[PDB]
């Protein structure tokens, strides 16, 4: 009795908000995103709108309903699997190279096919990747366009202006060094934070990350300096040449170059066949 859009039975909230749900047309499992109508910056609604642009590519999760409703603004989506953030800790923080190199393909390309509709993530984050279920189960997703901005006209393919003094948004740990630096984010920095999500999956946690400081301000600029102090063959010593390969590719992209997804994916692919590591997509997650 308690519906969104009429539809859908609200469940458990997961996470601080979304919620399990169920379609009771279908029987089909959901997800629901609630946002209180009465938030100082409403993002719902814009976020909705990014998704629906986005429908159709792969790895893209299907947007059910979005509409307000009482006290919230709703979106539903079809229900997806964990997080590689969850996946990682149930891995207790230790991937192989062989799923680190299937995780990066497919986030390279995930990447990509957000960059080919206009718009840059700036969010990019294991959280923000979730696998789907059944027979969508090795198929990797990205979520989370709340941050995620046009970067280019849909019509001219003009980018953005170049711009400084911006707030860091995003996550500290896996901000590109410009982002620090208060650039405006582009292609780039979406393909340097994914980077450094690789280089966590390699080595169970980054340089920067656990720093101690009085005020979140500190904090940041202690990450900041920290990464900026870390020299990518120091990140990346003991890791095959490629992560540091790839690290230096993204750093040396200027603002408004087309990253190449192709060479990037390509300096993976041919790691993963020098390697001998089997064609098939069995997980760390399905070695426990
Ligand atoms: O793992 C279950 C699961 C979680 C999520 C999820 C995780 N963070 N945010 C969402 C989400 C949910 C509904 C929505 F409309 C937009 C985003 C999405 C789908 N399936």
């Amino acid at each position: 009795e308690l519906r969104v859009g009429n539809r859908y039975r609200l469940g458990r909230k997961i996470g601080s908000d979304i919620y399990l749900g169920t379609d009771i047309a279908a029987g089909e499992e959901v997800a629901i995103k609630l946002e209180c109508v009465k938030t100082k910056h409403p993002q719902l609604h814009i976020e909705s709108k990014i998704y629906k642009m986005m429908q159709g590519g792969v790895g893209i999760p299907t947007i059910r309903w979005c509409g307000a409703e009482g006290d919230y603004n709703v979106m539903v989506m079809e229900l997806l699997g964990p997080s590689l953030e969850d996946l990682f800790n149930f891995c207790s923080r230790k991937f192989s190279l062989k799923t680190v190199l299937l995780l990066a393909d497919q986030m390279i390309s995930r990447i990509e096919y957000i960059h080919s509709k206009n718009f840059i993530h700036r969010d990019v984050k294991p959280d923000n990747f979730l696998m789907g279920l059944g027979k969508k189960g090795n198929l990797v997703y990205i979520i989370d366009f709340g941050l995620a901005k046009k970067y280019r006209d849909a019509r001219t393919h003009q980018h953005i202006p170049y711009r400084e003094n911006k707030n860091l948004t995003g996550t500290a740990r896996y901000a590109s060094i410009n982002t620090h630096l208060g650039i405006e984010q582009s292609r780039r920095d979406d393909l340097e934070s994914l980077g450094y999500v690789l280089m966590y999956f390699n080595l169970g946690s980054l340089p920067w990350q656990g720093l101690k400081a009085a005020t979140k301000r500190q904090k940041y600029e202690r990450i900041s300096e920290k990464k900026m102090s870390t020299p990518i063959e120091v990140l990346c010593k003991g890791y095959p040449s490629e992560f540091a390969t790839y690290l230096n590719f993204c750093r040396s992209l200027r603002f408004d170059d087309k990253p190449d997804y192709s060479y990037l994916r390509q300096l993976f692919r041919n790691l993963f066949h020098r390697q001998g590591f089997s064609y098939d997509y069995v997980f760390d997650w399905n070695m426990l």
